[PDB]
């Protein structure tokens, strides 16, 4: 496993995130590729990409995610001014982070539908420290480990429907746990 933390691996920026518990490793692999494997973990995230995101990026993503509980794979990042964590679904495990959410529309993107939600963390950890600030999620129906995310349409259907994004911060594809088990192989470019 590497440290945890954020830098660069092979041109691509990388995050990863633990809370201490133990269970979970990462690891960067050539190119855009990074590993994780984890067996009864804590709370983690990790993955590879860019930083800062831009709001017209084509993501590609390939490989293989075996979740065994609380897990999702996703397009994951911030904004700032305003403050957003925000999420596009590819997959997940036990748990559909929308769920209870309030539903602010559909989209269709990269074959498959999309449900677009929004939630609010309300004094939790940030990118700029404890905040109160909105989530937005779009949550693919077809669930899938490879593809491409053309993450225009995301914010462009999110922005009609009243949800803004601020200045990008970090963009990544991501594999999230909370407590639970599983291994990923995915490549980013």
């Amino acid at each position: 496993t590497i440290q945890p933390g954020t830098g660069y691996n092979n041109g691509y920026f990388y995050s990863y995130w633990n809370d201490g518990h133990g269970g979970v490793t990462y690891t960067n692999g050539p190119g855009g590729q990074f590993s994780v494997n984890w067996s009864n973990s804590g709370e983690f995230v990790g993955g590879k990409g860019w930083q800062p995101g831009t709001k017209n990026k084509v993501i590609n993503f390939s490989g293989s995610y075996n979740p065994n509980g609380n897990s999702y794979l996703s397009v994951y990042g911030w904004s700032r001014n305003p403050l957003i964590e925000y999420y596009i679904v590819e997959n997940f495990g036990t748990y559909n982070p929308s769920t209870g959410a309030t539903k602010l529309g559909e989209v269709t993107s990269d074959g498959s539908v999309y449900d677009i939600y929004r939630t609010q963390r309300v004094n939790q950890p940030s990118i700029i420290g404890t905040a109160t600030f909105y989530q937005y999620w779009s949550v693919r129906r077809n669930h899938r480990s490879s593809g491409s995310v053309n993450t225009a349409n995301h914010f462009n259907a999110w922005a009609q429907q009243g949800l803004t994004l601020g200045t990008m911060d970090y963009q990544i594809v991501a594999v999230n746990g909370y407590f639970s088990s599983g291994s990923a192989s995915i490549t980013v470019s």
